[PDB]
DNA sequence: ACCGTAAACATGTTTACGGT
DNA sequence: ACCGTAAACATGTTTACGGT
């Protein structure tokens, strides 16, 4: 387990980001990257714990594209 | 009268869009103008229809999505 | 081809509970 | 106080089928 909560490492991966915006799937290939732990070991359970932090903290705003058929996360 | 309208789902969709100031509504608010406009879907309908409209939103590439500054509204719009 | 219906899966929103 | 984890609900994305 890395010592990081969800909220921090979801942050990581949104500001690793040229374009300061992440998809939720680019997220979740990320911390699987990032951090072996939830490609190895982790339950099916922590990609819910992520949409989960997403919503919940206000930091976590999202925004749609120009072409409006792709809806991204960000950070405020 | 509650009787089915002769409107397509992406017909009544449109109405519901465009009826609005700024061509854009929230999906609570389509279903609501739907159900105001025609009592069919307020007193008939099984719940099923809200899945249709769904399917229509994603499915035909007209109706686009678009989300507000303080993002945590997210609108359907037309282009 | 088109519309309507159904259902599976992905994604976003909430409430709820035990433990660090 | 709040994270981590689970689950129910709303919303968005898809494929699939029968009928006109």
């Amino acid at each position: 387990r890395p010592p990081y909560s969800y909220m921090a490492m979801i942050q990581f991966a949104i500001n690793s980001t040229e374009r300061k915006r992440m998809t939720l799937k680019d997220i979740y290939t990320w911390i699987e990257d990032h951090f072996p732990y939830f490609k190895h070991i982790a339950k099916p359970g922590w990609k819910n714990s992520i949409r989960h932090n997403l919503s919940l903290h206000d930091m976590f705003v999202r925004e749609t594209s120009a072409n409006g058929k792709v809806s991204f996360w960000t950070i405020h």
